[PDB]
């Protein structure tokens, strides 16, 4: 304390899973040290896409569960939060870093840089060789005159460049490896380079947890934080902690297509947030060697992101849907329901029971799917306009004998009094293992065909309660023939 | 939730060698049939043979069933109002039932060797079919009196209807045997001494048995049995004919029988693992037969309010140690801390395996290790550490991780140690992060390893600083000074 962490996605595209793991991953940092979690839009850069995807990464925290201390509309005392609101702030922290020496105007083309390593004996494959270090004012003003517009480079530490990764351990780049590296673009604007350390530095961020691919930026960054406390604008470097790339089946990094790296994807099936939380917070972490099944809290208490691995994180469609499943039999039934009837409703499938029915129904179903989306299904037969009888249960539990079955049934359910559970079973039993001798299981088959459409649905008798009297009689007298 | 309404059904082993778990399956489910129904579960002994029978088999059968906390409402010590219940004591019984079946007809004495199907001779009907002589039905008295002069010893032979034989098989469904399709077979071998032909069907008829639940490599004595039943209520013996359930043989990886070879196969191979009841029961449950469509997981209680044979499914069932081993680790998990507590108290002691700690510890090393074993007998490798005597580096682990890089973290975590003020798990951790995270900059990971290792003698464990508290102080700083050097 007090650690302060920050979530900096570019609005660019739909968040994907691994981009929702890191964000995960520096909330539980933040709530378990008691620290802040910063939440930094970086904008820079527009494209097309950019407001619906800004949109879409807010809806995910806020779906998921994982407020912000500081950021967008909540504002906080190191604003602003959006980057594209921030250029006089870069423009200012550049004047300071030239003034200070710390970085200089370069003016080499490609070609230049190209011809100096031939002249060399060097191969030009080696980046920027750190020529403009040593121009004169009147070569800096003679590029001016021709129209030469420079970039901006800082100027590397010329000794070994190391830090000790909270991830990965110590990491070392050797004395002299790393080229001085462009701050701006040719037009002046700032850079990637600039803004995400100028803004981790103002911010007093003590924490950087991030996707390993951006691991090779961060000698570059460490040199640039160190020249931040030189010239006044920060007193402290943070620390640096690079996370496990989440991949796919195959290899590769997860892509950016295939669907099972789509946040909106599980959503929509109908995943829960307590279920993809759980799965999420697996990539690269476990809570302890005997289990993996977790609330957010247990989370929250126990991450430490030392305690993260460098070790693959793959993508296991199989175990998410495990944990998602486990995370919905856990909740109260009426949570459960609510949440529900709202996935059913919001995607067009409504149910045609009443609140009471409903609730029933729900209950039954709990136990019984792994995604909310599943229950539509199991469930639709409940619906009169989506009533059909499945050919192969109506071939199976509709024919000749099924006549038989769907006669003796007949017989035995019409004279109850009262459509309520517990009854019909006895009436059915009765009939069909009773007097006709067959397993119970044909018993109580024809009629779930007859009722249901489907040789699996529901447990039975509820399902035939919730149905109601004369919607049973109706289509099991239907059915026979 | 229906019934028979008297329910009674058997279960007959005959002692021999340890009970498989088949066979264990096949009580099981006669146990949880009865109970479902109100009905009555009567053990039988089949000990007519004295070669095979067993004394060390009686004791191992009566052991099995009483550990699954199965009982028995009529069978050895209670009793019961269809006596005796042993087969060997009933021999005057199955004579009289000869004696009554040979008067009526129903039995006759063969002289003939014992038709096999292996070679027959055309049955004469316009499509020509194989069949079965049954010769010595026909046999003269004057014929027997001559061949009974002549020293020839018979058999009694059932004599087999001439009607199709079948039955509504509670789990296979409907099973027919054309008429002819069965010999007359033997109730008797020549000495006079009875069959199992003759004493288990006489025995169920006599025992007043409603429901036959056995394994399907039974079910083809099924027609025979059938055929002496319905003659057993001819003579007066028998009222009714029971119904059948033949149980899915249990399947290897073959698609044989569950070896008897296979160690899989022996409930006390099971048991010695560290099983326990609960767990062991929720599986043989399963082998044939599931409680509901959601759930794999469930006790006895609910397993008998569940249960209706008739459920029972005639698929192939897989013996699945993994599956197994997993149920009874969820039962393990499922039990109160105190009553676990005792079980693996009691288990290591009886294996000679105490653990050497007192009841405060011992109840927080078992609380520990409630989670982390799939059966009791984990428990030994897990804890045996706190034993002195037990104590031993794993080289690969020494070699590992008690090399030079070792020293740096030895080092500070016996300074840091030295200067916990309380010896307790967070005082521990406490001290250990602020020497090894924070003061040597380690990942936690490669931070506490070599203190495993010194601590624990291997490179898994419990968890780590409790483990380290309930060792005590002096023995952490011992063992973590011992390796040090």
């Amino acid at each position: 304390e007090t650690v302060r962490v920050r979530f900096c996605p570019s609005p660019t595209g739909t968040p994907h899973v691994g981009l929702v793991r890191t964000a995960l991953f520096n909330w539980a940092y933040a709530r378990h040290t008691g620290g802040t979690f910063v939440f930094r839009i970086e904008d820079t850069d527009a494209q097309r896409d950019s407001e619906e995807s800004y949109l879409a990464l807010l809806d995910a925290l806020r779906w998921l569960g994982l407020d912000w201390d500081e950021g967008p509309e909540v504002g906080g005392p190191y604003g602003p939060y959006r980057q594209s609101q921030r250029a006089e702030i870069y423009r200012d922290v550049l004047a300071r870093l030239l003034a200070a020496g710390e970085a200089y105007h370069a003016f080499s083309t490609p070609e230049e840089v190209e011809a100096r390593h031939v002249a060399a004996g060097r191969n030009p494959k080696l980046g920027y060789d750190n020529f403009d270090r040593h121009l004169t004012d009147a070569q800096r003003a003679a590029y001016l005159a021709e129209g030469r517009q420079p970039v901006v480079r800082l100027r590397m530490p010329d000794d070994d460049l190391a830090w000790n990764d909270l991830v990965r351990g110590p990491v070392t780049f050797a004395a002299g490896s790393v080229p001085d590296f462009a701050l701006t673009r040719a037009s002046g604007d700032p850079l990637y380079t600039l803004v995400n350390p100028c803004d981790d530095a103002l911010m007093k961020i003590t924490h950087v947890l991030r996707g390993e691919d951006l691991l090779p930026s961060t000698p570059r960054q460490l040199a640039l934080h160190q020249a931040l406390i030189r010239i006044g604008v920060a007193e402290r470097i943070p620390k640096f902690a690079h996370l496990p790339t989440v991949l796919g089946e195959g290899t590769k990094k997860l892509s950016k297509r295939d669907p099972q790296s789509n946040l909106f994807a599980h959503r929509d099936r109908g995943f829960i947030p307590e279920g993809l939380l759980n799965y999420l917070a697996l990539l690269g972490w476990s809570i302890a060697d005997d289990h993996d099944l977790f609330g957010l809290d247990e989370m929250v208490a126990a991450f430490d992101v030392a305690d993260v691995n460098s070790s693959p994180a793959r993508f296991d469609q199989k175990k998410a849907d495990a944990l998602n499943a486990e995370h919905i039999r856990m909740l109260d039934v009426g949570d459960f329901t609510v949440r529900l009837r709202d996935h059913l409703d919001t995607h067009g499938h409504h149910i045609a029971l009443d609140e009471a029915a409903f609730a029933a129904a729900a209950e039954l179903v709990q136990t019984r799917i792994v995604v909310l989306g599943d229950a539509w299904e199991l469930l639709k037969f409940f619906n009169d306009d989506q009533y059909v009888i499945d050919p192969k249960a109506a071939a199976k539990e509709l024919g000749p004998d099924g006549a038989a079955v769907l006669d003796a049934a007949l017989a035995a359910l019409t004279s109850v009094t009262d459509w309520t559970a517990p009854l019909i079973e006895a009436a059915l039993k009765d009939a069909l293992i009773e007097g006709l001798a067959l397993k119970p299981r044909k018993a109580f088959s024809p009629i779930r065909v007859a009722a249901t459409g489907t040789t699996v649905s529901p447990p039975l008798f509820e399902s035939l309660e919730l149905l109601g009297r004369d919607r049973s009689m109706q289509r099991l007298r239907a059915a026979r023939q």
